[PDB]
């Protein structure tokens, strides 16, 4: 996250780190046995991390547990990053508490001008790099779908929004991908993409949820 804020310890609490050795990619809890991230994060081997604040340190929150499966969505592309959703499920549920929580998910899509809260443990600058240890938070607008397709002619499918300042300076970045958007209390977003980091012109690109609920719900119903 560029030119955001330190969230606070377990202020997100629907907030996953996918951690393969190293985090690499953040994911939402949406039931106890149950995450949701982006179809470009898929590797083997994962390990989700719950109750992270500091992913260095173990400060008495966490909850490590492996996944058993994981379901790229069947539709995925990855040259153009449509459909850029991806179902975890962990080999044991996940204990709820204030601390760790799900994030429920949408009945409806998320208009332009909604504020939406986008957080996870990328890169913070937009020229070089520093990864910072404590989750990081930002607060943006959706933008409306005719800003987003004027930043990025040619690019842009309905299962996808743009969110952030057309200014620059405020966005999402590497390693934050996979990470939540959630907008009055509903997961919106997915992070997925961008040209850069806040870049003027170039705000972040995510996957829009609101299209994939029947697909969620069907899917966690049958595995
Ligand atoms: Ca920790």
């Amino acid at each position: 996250i560029v030119g955001g804020y330190t969230c606070g310890a377990n202020t997100v609490p629907y907030q996953v780190s996918l951690n393969s050795g190293y985090h690499f990619c953040g994911g939402s809890l949406i039931n106890s046995q149950w995450v949701v991230s982006a179809a470009h994060c898929y590797k083997s081997g994962i390990q989700v991390r719950l109750g992270e604040d500091n992913i260095n340190v173990v400060e008495g929150n966490e909850q490590f547990i492996s996944a058993s499966k994981s379901i790229v969505h069947p539709s995925y592309n990855s040259n153009t990053l449509n459909n850029d959703i991806m179902l975890i499920k962990l080999k044991s549920a996940a204990s709820l508490n204030s601390r760790v929580a799900s994030i429920s998910l949408p009945t409806s899509c998320a208009s332009a001008g909604t504020q939406c809260l986008i957080s996870g443990w990328g890169n913070t600058k937009s020229s070089g790099t520093s990864y910072p240890d404590v989750l990081k938070c930002l607060k943006a607008p959706i933008l409306s779908d005719s800003s987003c397709k004027s930043a990025y002619p040619g690019q842009i499918t309905s299962n996808m929004f743009c969110a952030g300042y057309l200014e620059g300076g405020k966005d999402s970045c590497q390693g934050d991908s996979g990470g939540p958007v959630v907008c009055s209390g509903k997961l919106q977003g997915i992070v997925s993409w961008g040209s850069g980091c806040a870049q003027k012109n170039k705000p972040g690109v995510y996957t829009k949820v609101c299209n994939y609920v029947s697909w969620i719900k069907q899917t966690i119903a049958s595995n």
